């Protein structure tokens, strides 16, 4: 018997920590993040995850001020205005409330943790009345009591609607201290560091995500790679478009940050660490931390068939619209230790099976449906929407594949589709 659907049951997030460094130098954060309002429309997310933004005087509560808006960036009015036009697009606007972003110990000291807690009540109370969709709250293994405090920043969220979202980061991979912030909320968001703590083999690939849900009684959950940081500098190269997919199919909620469209990678290790530009093209004034060429800008993969921008709107569109990816079951096929294999199904609407190829060589599926509910098995064929490979996209792209003796390609992703038969 389906939840009502929230508006974050619906596609992707899409965070922006840094407004000034995603905007550029043409205009300051808050104006210069409406005018790409549109470039954001075209992604199909349904939630920007901002900042922090808000005065933090490194190291110093009392010259940190929660309710007021950096004045490099803009005003409040002026964010009143960004979150208007955002609701005329239908993208809504999580506030990230961390309090000492700019500090070592982004929480403060331990010592002050009460201090903290009574700002934080009062600014969750002004920024619900200034028209916020919700929060995000980072580095929650550094905040003291946070399965506690997390709850009852939950509890005055909800008081105000149920469509309220709270997002909690942890830099953590490990799956019991996950379980145990989950435990203490309800309909939290967590992200981590879990899906990124691997070996990135198909097996290891498969027990991470199995786990975890039957960990959680797979009740609906954020996936991503990191709380914050770039999917290229967290991922493997050769896996950014194979691990695009997955996000997108598992169930859940998915997570990126700005720039995980473009395969963008951040600083360097000798270099300040310092959020990247983000390369709306391949001007000079974008060069930080790297000189960047048109394939690596917005203006380069926004015609490239072949771009990691364009598999990112084709499938974060069929996400926003097709049912057994809004709300489908799950189910883990058997495969060769190579692979990684699932469908996702919601009633009598299309299925989805995907099929993802971890090894630089050709392997084949074999998958097996042992234990399966009654309702559904796999066909003896299936139609191709979309491989990782974008060679045999240009050429296979809508055609039909048997199952049974399934090969796929180095690193290559699938996903094809199925009908409900009578
Ligand atoms: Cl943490």
């Amino acid at each position: 018997e389906l939840p009502v659907q929230r508006w974050w049951h619906k596609g992707a997030l899409y965070r922006i920590g840094d407004l000034q460094a995603f905007v550029g130098r043409d205009a300051g954060g808050i104006a210069g993040l409406k005018s790409h309002l549109e470039y954001l429309s075209t992604l199909k997310v349904k939630g920007l995850v901002l900042g922090p933004i808000h005065k933090n005087q490194k190291d110093e509560i009392n010259e940190t001020d929660l309710k007021q808006i950096n004045p490099t960036l803009g005003s409040q009015e002026d964010f009143k205005d960004l979150l208007q036009s955002a609701k005329k697009k239908s993208i809504h606007i999580i506030l990230d409330l961390t309090p000492n972003y700019q500090g070592q110990n982004a929480w403060f000291l331990p010592a002050q943790a009460d201090i903290v807690a009574t700002k934080m009540k009062e600014a969750l109370s002004s920024w619900l009345q200034d028209g916020v969709d919700g929060f995000q709250f980072r580095d929650v293994g550094k905040l003291m009591n946070a399965p506690l405090y997390l709850a009852e920043w939950q509890n005055i969220t909800k008081n105000l609607s149920e469509d309220r979202l709270l997002i909690a980061g942890t830099e953590s991979s490990d799956l019991q201290q996950i379980v145990n912030i989950l435990e203490s909320t309800s309909d939290l968001l967590l992200t981590s560091s879990y899906l990124s703590n691997s070996t990135f083999t198909g097996e290891r690939t498969e027990s991470l995500v199995t786990r975890f849900l039957n960990a959680t009684g797979s009740q609906w959950c954020s996936w991503s790679v990191s709380q914050a940081g770039l999917l290229a500098d967290f991922i493997p190269d050769h896996l950014l478009r194979l691990y695009q997919l997955l996000l997108f199919t598992l169930p859940g909620t998915p997570v990126f940050s700005y720039g995980d469209e473009l395969g963008l990678q951040g600083a360097l290790p000798g270099q300040p660490a310092k959020a990247p530009l983000m390369p709306w093209n391949e001007s000079s004034i974008f060069h930080i931390p790297r000189p960047v060429s048109l394939n690596m800008t917005v203006k380069g993969q926004n015609e490239d068939p072949g771009s990691l921008l364009t598999q990112f709107r084709r499938l974060s569109d069929l996400r926003g619209k097709e049912r057994s990816l809004l709300h489908g079951d799950f189910h883990a096929l058997s495969s060769s230790p190579d692979l990684f294999s699932y469908i996702r199904h919601w009633d009598q609407n299309e299925r989805y099976l995907v099929v993802l190829n971890f090894r630089d060589s050709g392997r084949s599926a074999r998958l097996g449906a042992s234990n399966l509910p009654a309702g559904i098995s796999l066909p003896a064929s299936a139609k191709l929407l979309l491989s990782t490979d974008s060679a045999r996209q240009s050429r296979e792209e809508d055609t039909s594949l048997k199952l049974e003796n399934l090969s796929l390609n180095p690193y290559e992703g699938l996903l094809l589709q199925f009908p409900f038969v009578a």
